[PDB]
């Protein structure tokens, strides 16, 4: 049976979007694109970082994204700024109906795993004011890969002590949820936008930066297994935990 | 001392824009967009699955990342559909100086290592009549890895018997200068957009959909060691290597 809820961290808990007002600083005008490649980028380098051998913490990825996505603008700026600045990522607001989310799971066991360095982690949930919310948060750091590396998904089982048959996965990430298919979780995905409204986004004339990266974030991936359950917002999983097993 | 020189296959020697024709019927109208989300696709999937330790092959990849592609369109090709069109990345236009490139690189030893299945790419060489221009054409398939994997680089001294230390890597991709780098070879890499001119294209205005993809894709990478030498175009590399040794 399902006896504990796992969930993504970044896109899935917390609004990766809302690093938008103190990017709009870095590069007032330029906001919305930093806000979109630093995340692509930020994604690119945990796999390809992971796929090397090379690993380093996501603290140093997220700093090494943002210093190329600053970068394609024609920027240099010194490892000071790149840490500052950063820290948007230790500060993303959760989503609006995460609490709730939570609560109602009160029962079973909730966790988070999740590509954050371990000091980035605590800040987020503490700031988002979630740090009573979960019995574990969960970093990949101490197996120095990165997700849908498979020695990711095994810190679940080490940490809870639950079997994957007994995990419900919640990711909104495509790539996340394929990982965690492929080893042997049950996954609820959150889809917060809709097939028929991107298609018809995507043709309704000229395609805008930001309708790019949602093509590219927001939609299950070809590769991967299919998720067991999509819900449109965290708060319909209590529902469906209840009225699934 | 430099013995061979081993070529990276898409966008290195071969124009991954090419397929702007094929795509433009696949969705009239959306041809830019379907060729940039569909290469973009195709890098991701071979990174995720090789990460995942769930490997398919280069044609597998490449038919679902157009499958993905096409889908946010809101269409739902068979795979008849998708076996035929990919055909278009084993028709590849090479870049119109690599077989000048390739012919003053001799008697060097020269080779092709690259993403592609076996079958892909003999026949996207052959189709370019550059078959006498290779030693080998090695494929990452036997290892059953994508790039930037070490083992996919480890092919190398196993195919050519000689040392990365004595291999000059040729790529336009960031990640690929980077594993390579990593594993030991010394790296030229191909820079065919001025960093100075992506600035300026980035702050013109709106962002068109195009100016995204260059910015994620045609950069060297912050995470990877920087390549030993910078050329702007193939025809550069046999004076580089000359002003090298």
């Amino acid at each position: 049976m399902i006896k504990a809820v796992v969930f993504d961290a970044y896109g899935t808990l917390f609004d990766v979007q809302s690093v938008a007002d103190a990017t709009e600083r870095a590069y007032p005008g330029r906001g919305e694109y930093i806000t979109q490649v630093w995340r692509q980028k930020q994604l690119e380098y945990s796999w390809l970082r992971a796929l090397m051998g090379r690993y380093a913490d996501f603290w140093s990825v997220t700093r090494e994204a943002l210093a190329y996505t600053l970068g394609t603008l024609g920027l240099e700026p010194d490892e000071s700024f790149l840490a500052d600045m950063a820290q948007a990522y230790n500060r993303l607001t959760p989503y609006p109906d995460a609490a709730q989310c939570l609560a109602e799971l009160a029962p079973l066991k909730r966790a988070i795993l999740s590509n954050g360095a371990p000091d980035m982690l605590q800040a987020l949930v503490a700031n988002a004011g979630l740090t009573d919310s979960f019995d574990a948060v969960i970093s990949v750091d101490a197996k120095r890969v990165f997700k849908p590396h498979p020695d990711s998904y095994a810190l679940v089982e080490e940490v809870l002590g639950v079997t994957p048959a007994e995990v419900l996965f919640v990711s909104s990430n495509g790539f996340d949820v394929g990982g965690a298919k492929n080893f042997g979780f049950s996954v609820a995905r959150v889809a917060r936008l809709s097939q028929e409204a991107l298609a018809r986004e995507l043709v309704s004339g000229t395609i805008a930066p930001l309708t790019m990266f949602k093509a590219l974030r927001m939609r299950e991936e070809t590769y991967a297994e299919a998720p067991d359950f999509v819900v449109p917002a965290l708060g319909d999983l209590p529902r469906l935990v209840r009225g699934m097993a």
